[PDB]
């Protein structure tokens, strides 16, 4: 079985004009033959373009690519991961039908979800899924889908997907996961139950903090051709360009994957024994609740996860005093990242949903980058031990 | 008193490291100076950045140039047009609402209209808005909006928008205009008393044929913060790239129009006056019903436009034996395209639907370029000779 | 007309693609041993590397050579890139050029500096005088050079009457046209041998791409041109090509723009009580007027003018709203700069001088901005 | 010390309108405040740009980087190596100068100093540049540089840098040296004794295949400007889009060139002991000779190299049955290239010198990439083993 390594490096489909790398193809239309050719084209006969909102060849590479990490019958690309997110629920979601969510899950996706969904006559709970009977307990006759983050952003709340997927596929729900915090190389959704899996590609897969994009990929062909046609009408394209630098930047993902994943570990055993440190949220700890769950169901961890300190004066002073970590939301950058959640990434979730997601001011979220840890743990151990 | 062409060369705003042009932010995320300096932003206090999905420099640039050309409060890049029109209306309308939308519309609005709003319990009617009392009739106790194009894609069917906009702004709801096929150098939707006016981008504003992107711009502070807000979820971005390429195609967009409108109006005058030619509907003609409102409403007129021809056989013989224009979907480019709407643009729309817009296989929309409006009128003098 | 060519250039589209696709390379594949052998032989079509040959470049080559009328263009990462490559790909150790006394500063610091440590003899005489040409021959002659109208001055030159000498007596006549574009001067059309532009300027007009263009009248000239460039290496991106490309697509429409605004500004201001003198080659006024009206068939946009001292020129400058103080020109907004402090500071005293360029001469590049708000603008600034 | 992997994550400089990736400058020109402020510019006082030519903001944010990684006083970003080439030795060169130059070297490097630089009066002579002592015979009273590829395109040849650089510094040369072929990770000429180090970047240090591009280090303010005063004559510019990309290709790096380093030792193992093959030429093998002046005066190998096949035959069967390596010129990309330097990279090369090269029909280049070792070990020896 040929490495992921050597498959992205080598993907399927023809090069064009015998070019090396894939050309962008920067343009909106297509040329056609003939009237008979365009369409045919329109009905899906033959093979061939049309319009990039309906395809673009660079934008199909970097899906292909995607597709075959994911074990897809197909991907589809966004502007945004939440151009993905959208396209994935309210690609099927219709008036009448219901939705239960995590009660973790990043906070535009709260927002869509709390906001948005109910205004199209969507029913939604958001319950805590790392426990399987209370997944169980929430279902209704018109349950038509659950939406897992496992490990959640930030707390790296673990569900159990496989437990889960089962119930779905026992009654007729697709389960959707994003799978964003770990990146396709150790978090394979189709391969537990799912029936979708998607990610923001702004954050490990493109890895260089230079794009935003969204990606879903689908285990049927009928799923991937809904979001797509979804797509087509809601309108959220990733940009020729920014394809481009997708495919790039996931020329080095295993790689960057590798690293992420030892430094991150690293790091989060350094805190651990920091007397500053009261506790570190990193589901590849053996002191973390789910890491049985995550080490079964996943074949490494992402580098972002979170840390308590003793208090917000003391959160403050840290991310403060850092000279390689950058003060910044987003994650999965090559350099390493630092945000206090309770005032940014979740200032703006709902008081109710902030107590049970356990975000406090005393957190600090760290998404470790592929830097040398020994410089990375110095910088962290320099300003945790400042007068 | 300073001309369009000007405004558009000199943007307001400061400009970066003293680059005279507008540099590219491709950039995913922004740093903060301090906690309490991202704290801040979150809240909406102070200047600056977090985040390329809540807000980009090089987008915002191409975004105060449109709200600029439109006398909008603010503007919001997407995407694709059909971006900036699933968040200038699925931001407003919810379930139990009613919308009435023009009964000629492009492919996807109709799509969207017919298939996806009524999954949201969004009514939907589709009306012919060429006739005020007819939108009146339509009327229920829960109408929240009306949905506009003017001049209809492909048909060019006018609409009286500012008789419209009076019914909206005495019943209570929001008048939305799709201006694409006119540009906003031209059809201004704002000042005949709409709420939103957006395009495509794709088309005549970039009008290179290199990018595809969408722009909504609203009368108001609010409406313009609660787009931004449905986009912020919805995820339907424009590119940095592709807002560089925008800002760029726009900086020529007033001469390209002149350009457009003057060789447009030459070439269906050619046309109208041909043997093989049953009719011509631009919304310059004398001859075009609705000419009358289009000639007091707008300032000139794009140059995107069908024709009829005598059958399926004659259309298909015109399309391809043409040597400059190009068989190709799309819009508002700089060379000339040429398309077929029964089974291109138009092929998806329900038969109901499409017997209503009056599009048959006779049919045939150009969209004219800016090339010498001669080698136009004599690739087509050429193809319709055979 | 023009806009008609480079809107529908010859070639195949890619993929069906409308817009050319940006070739965002640098190798390319081959089928087998012997179809990579063959294509470094030049035999059959196809792309092996981008410094030798990228499709993208040489699709905005191709739209360049149509226009100059032509053998082929190559394209270059600046105008100084083709300037360089015009030259030194001919003139060796032992050859004698001869330069117009009034260019753009990189290329009298080019002539100046680096041909003579090459062995390269070189004069900078007056070519707006043609008998001066003759005088300055000598019988290793191998290269006349020019730019007309001048930058910055605008000095014109008789580029069919100096073609003529160089043919007859053996050298080969290269014009930098710069100032003017493809669409207005068109020197392998006036018997000159090769024709360049930095496409920084006009022909991409838009101020965002630096780039070079080279266009010669023999398929053996050009070849020669790409040849050096594959060895020297200024190279224009596959983005600035497609960029370039892009700009030039409006060419046409901007220069009669560009023409007609800057004929009205230049003469406001050579009516203004304030202004001395304007250098503009479309004016009654300007010596030399009568061969540029009769070797080109328009003008660009960018010209000098004489203020009263410097003072006033930099009280001018620096009050301006719409106008940017900035070097560089033929961009689709107006710029204006300051010669002797700035693009020509670098000039030999000895040079300056005979160019004639002074503390008080300001030049200005028209942008296609309404007219009337450029000379709102300027009238402000000289009355206020 | 920090990291050279930190380094190049976290260049010096301020961020630009707080973006976290450094924006993409694509102007030519840049404003004035005042006459004055542009005036003092222009004679290099005070802070700022004026046009791209002279510097643009993107491409100096990728010089300072190689810059930090050389260790030099200054770099120069260029549209291609063979602009840093040509502007790192006609800077300097004029006539009546003597250049001795190595006898292997890149083709078009050949191409340079044998046909332009006798037309512009400068004396050059080829020598074996791995002998010192044929270094001293060939000097003259008027020799004013000596210019190295080690190891050279495409043999692998080593010269001796070290010992060249004393006699350079002893008389008054300056030493150039072309480390393409190894990246600034693994041979810092300026630490051995070399005024200037240069790179093709459309190999190694880009590592996408998608750039060409050069840059030019040198030890002194004074070179370095003099390299840039040329430039600026000579117009060999790297655009700002190409500059965002080699800064971007250039964050991975370290990393790559690690696993690069790794993977081409071990297919040079497996082909040096397979019956087809005659030899092979890596510089880390220890049969190789020049292998211990290698290893003392770098601290890693590139991973592109040459093997003998038994014939021409041969060397075609192999080239064209590979499913993960590809035939195409170039080399340092991410994926594995192969190609034939008798009939591609040094074909232009005149006889005398490929003969002195020793360069013949049975001869294959190999570039390892960063796919999974074994999956390139197993594509050449199933193409290897054909019927
Ligand atoms: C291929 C597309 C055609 N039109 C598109 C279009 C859109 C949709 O805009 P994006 O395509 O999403 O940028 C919105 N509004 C109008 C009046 C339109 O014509 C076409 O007809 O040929
Ligand atoms: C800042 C630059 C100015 N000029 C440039 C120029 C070049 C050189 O072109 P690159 O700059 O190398 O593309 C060549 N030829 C002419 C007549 C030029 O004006 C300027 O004057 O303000
Ligand atoms: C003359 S082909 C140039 C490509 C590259 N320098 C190589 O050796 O493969």
């Amino acid at each position: 079985a040929q490495d992921i390594t050597t498959t992205l490096l080598h993907p399927k489909g023809d090069h064009v004009l015998h070019s090396h790398a894939y050309p962008i193809f920067q343009t909106s239309t297509f040329c056609f033959d003939s009237t008979q050719q365009g369409a045919d084209l329109f009905m899906g006969k033959g093979e061939g373009h049309i319009y990039s909102r309906l395809g673009n060849p660079t934008v199909e590479q970097f899906e292909e690519m995607v597709c075959s990490i994911e074990g897809a019958a197909g991907s589809a690309a966004f502007g945004s991961g939440m151009g993905a997110i959208s396209s994935s629920t309210l690609a099927f979601l219709q008036k009448g039908d219901h939705l239960i969510a995590g009660d973790t899950l990043y906070g535009c996706t709260v927002s869509l979800f709390t906001h948005w969904l109910p205004r199209f006559g969507i029913e939604v709970d958001l319950i805590d899924t790392s426990d399987v009977e209370k997944v169980k307990a929430a279902w209704k006759p018109n349950t038509k889908m659950v939406y897992l983050e496992s490990p959640a952003n930030p707390t790296c709340k673990v569900s159990d997907i496989k437990g889960i997927a089962v119930v779905c596929h026992e009654r007729g729900a697709r389960l959707v996961v994003d799978a964003t915090f770990t990146s396709p190389c150790f978090l394979k959704p189709l391969e537990l139950g799912a029936d979708i899996a998607l990610h923001s590609v702004s954050k490990y897969i493109n890895g260089h903090g230079d794009v935003i994009g969204g990606v879903s990929s689908a285990k049927t062909a009928e799923d991937i051709a809904t979001i797509k046609f979804y797509r087509k009408d809601a309108g959220s394209l990733m940009a020729p360009m920014d394809a481009f630098l997708c495919a790039r930047g996931m020329k080095t993902l295993p790689i960057r994957m590798q690293i992420h994943m030892e430094n991150g570990l690293k790091v989060a055993k350094f805190l651990e024994q920091h007397e500053k440190i009261v506790k570190v949220n990193h589901p590849g700890l053996e002191s973390f609740p789910g890491h049985d769950i995550a080490k079964k169901q996943m074949t490494g961890y992402g580098s972002t996860f979170l840390f308590e300190m003793k208090s917000f004066e003391a959160a403050k002073k840290l991310m403060e005093h850092l000279k390689v970590c950058t003060l910044a939301v987003s994650l999965g950058c090559v350099d390493t990242l630092i945000e206090h959640p309770a005032s940014m990434t979740h200032a703006a979730v709902p008081e109710n949903i902030m107590r049970k997601q356990g975000i406090t001011p005393e957190l600090v979220r760290i998404s470790v980058g592929i830097e040398n840890v020994d410089d990375i743990i110095a910088d962290l151990k320099q300003a945790l031990e400042l007068w």
